[PDB]
């Protein structure tokens, strides 16, 4: 799914994001665009990252 629609980042991009590199919001925030205009899908996107480092 999109979890930032003004940006167009799905989940599945703020993943890859993390597996490439990422190890924070802030970063995949720098790296994807994720939450940088109306920034409403920070949560979410947190969300995403947490579980993701969780997972590995
Ligand atoms: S929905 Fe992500 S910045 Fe607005």
């Amino acid at each position: 799914m999109y979890v930032c629609l003004c940006q167009g980042v799905t989940d599945n991009q703020i993943r890859d994001a993390i597996y490439e590199g990422c190890c924070s919001y802030e970063e995949v925030r720098e790296a994807t665009g994720v939450g940088t205009q109306c920034g409403k899908c920070a949560s979410l996107a947190k969300q995403v990252v947490r579980e993701t480092l969780n997972d590995l």
